[PDB]
């Protein structure tokens, strides 16, 4: 359907939401590149997902392994059409416990690999000359700052940045450059989420994650199948005129 | 498809992007009121897209019209769905020249005539206990101010602050309320919006569309056929989980 | 001081923020005229704040009101160099019990108040050929929606709008148009404030007053005295390269 | 003396900006650090300035020679009262010659020297409890992206971010966070940046700095005294309840 014969890369998709976009992806006819520093859950992922999906081992804070994993796609698909940076970490802390250690991997993986994973998509796509559509994964984060998040909604917020300036420079090329802003999405990473905030802000575990689900004015916490809509409309075609955008997909926990 | 079995009004949808909306929106399955003042016109649209598409005529600055509009929905399609807030009029005049016709005229159809069929959709929405989709008409004029267009700018602003307070206030209806913000879009209109500039700049007829069109980034004025995918899209299930957003389709005029 | 021999005219300012501002204004030399609805509450405000101040009746929602304000202005301070456009209205309600009543009353007061005073300044201003400040009273509820306010976050997000456009309009005759969006501020209003919340959110009287002072991140209500050092700041000197911005007082409640 | 007694360090402050600040702040009777990474043109600055100024070598990019210029500072003034974040480097280049050298260098100086500078300076305030101020030095280039500008333009919008964050954690301890974004500033750093800009955009040496100064709705490109207003205003009790702000001083470059 939409993607039909598309060729895809998906930074972090073995598992949670980049999955998610790489199984709608094949659902409507592309080829995905389910890239992953966990080549084992990849080759995994791939495997159930269908021939359409093929695993490449990429850690997005290594321009070589940036570049192979590029390279890979050209191999494999032909080429690549739609690059999705989904790769991201989180961390927590007040401002007097940020560590130079926190900032340097945040930044590396947050920012760092969206900005050179994006760079390196674009070349490739430049050299093709058929356009492209690259969707970076921002955050309310990004929207705005939290005492305990400094450094998360940094990254985030940069990636906001970058997508704007991405976005500007690469539409010459028929290159998209827009990003999706999740809300808050339940998964395997809450147990940590929700313990660092029980921590900062003296709170049962459970307790955090429990209320930031009840005040999404949808009425729930997001599921991976709420962002794939936007994941497949940001790289079909009915999205040629959308330039520079964040795209906030989160129950109304942030309004743009 | 995408809207199968779905009863849609657009006001003003006799012309340009709203017929553009209700013409997809037919493609995409659904039953569509092409409410117009324009009575004549909507009869002429609806009978040109087909079967699916019902003239309705529809005066949004009366309570009375608005509510008979609605009514005639419920009696044709059995019941609404999709709202789009399209009716909308444009003005220009530098701050000391601008008259209270302007403000009344502008504020009526743009503000009051969105409010107030937001409002009744909404209500016959709730009735039907089925929830519902409603998408208002913004502007890059509602993101940021200009000299000579404070009536409509602020006008489009007062759209996009009523987007987001009645996107919460209904999300627990299961009614999403959107906006999509075009940049600059192509047709009849640039007559009379090139003639404004043109006089209060003092330019040449057709330089100030041709210099607006050139400085889209994306390198072209505006289509009717580059807001249809958003339009179905903020319509569709795919965009359950997104409450109370502006989304810019804007060729990258304006970054939100 | 710092405003020495400036003839300064606020509009609602017998009682809360906009008195305030008259006395912060008095304090730095300027001469004030004490606009209200409220003649006698003004006169009492005027002969309290000392000879500096003097009473002007005023309708903002009236154009015959509007001139006769400035005119009175001229005539007794040799003519106008500030504006602070403070006059406003709150009113609560949620979407499908927004009445055309509430709609027409607060846009009269909050946004064509605003404007066409603004306006009438401007035009006084640009005739004196030496320059002028006007200042906006926006909100936290002119930068993002909420599902009881719609009326009102609609009309603040109009000023902030206008204050862009003229502030861009008017910075040629040297005029600074920009705006004051406080958070929660105390004082008399918030006894109707809390009791509308306490009837539509079914509170406790007094609660919601405390709750909403409890948020802000500055861990207090403002109060009018918060405001007076921006509110001087941008009538001043110190703020001529300042144009079109709105600036937040509010401890943090929003972030802009 | 608007700030007599107090004791301030301004990063990268012996030229531009930062000097104009230092100035001001001396003007206003507050004890100056002139921190620079150039310690000869520190000492010439803090010579020129007078005795309330004195000279202190700093690389914010190194945690040792932060901690080093707060020690020095507790050391000289008795204590740290009020921090500017003004240090910071410029570099422009297209996407897809973006060097990993460029984003290290500058976000090393513009975002990791602005965060543990203000941690460094948090911890002092907190240890003194006393209360203080922080002004982060944003950008226009913070509150939008430009297609040759990915890089400085992220760092900037992390500033924003981070002056977020920081605000809303340090206020409990009556830390004001906030920020000031210029537009476009004179200073000797233009030769570079319309060099830059000439090369890529390819224009003749000049032209951006002229088309950008005509530009400016105010109607000139701006100077440091343009911003010294606001700098003492953020650093003053008139500002005591302004939390997490990021104030746009453009002449209506941006408007926020």
């Amino acid at each position: 359907k939409r993607l039909e014969g598309k060729s895809a890369l998906i930074t972090g998709s073995a598992r949670g939401i980049g999955r998610a976009f790489a199984e709608a992806y094949v659902r409507e006819g592309a080829t995905v590149a389910i890239a992953d520093i966990d080549i084992e859950r990849a080759r995994q992922a791939a495997a159930e997902i269908g021939p359409a999906a093929y695993a490449v081992q990429m850690d997005v804070t290594r321009q070589d392994s940036i570049d192979a994993a590029i390279a890979a796609t050209v191999e494999h698909a032909g080429g690549l059409d739609i690059l999705v940076n989904n790769a991201a970490l989180f961390d927590l802390a007040p401002i007097v416990e940020i560590t130079r250690e926190s900032y340097e991997k945040l930044f590396a993986i947050n920012v760092a690999g969206t900005l050179f994973t994006l760079q390196a998509a674009a070349r490739q796509m430049i050299a093709q000359g058929r356009g492209g559509k690259i969707i970076n994964m921002a955050s309310q984060a990004g929207r705005r700052g939290e005492a305990l998040v400094a450094i998360y909604c940094a990254t985030k917020a940069a990636v906001i940045s970058l997508t704007q300036s991405a976005g500007l420079d690469l539409i010459k090329h028929r290159i998209n450059v827009n990003a999706i802003a999740p809300g808050v999405v339940d998964g395997e990473h809450w147990d940590g989420v929700d313990a660092l905030f029980a921590r900062y802000e003296n709170r049962p575990r459970g307790e955090k994650k429990r209320l930031v689900g009840e005040a999404v004015p949808f009425g729930r916490m997001g599921t991976a199948e709420d962002l794939t809509g936007m994941a497949i409309f940001l790289a079909s075609a009915e999205s040629d005129y959308i330039v520079s955008q964040t795209y906030n997909v989160d129950g109304g926990n942030w309004m743009s």
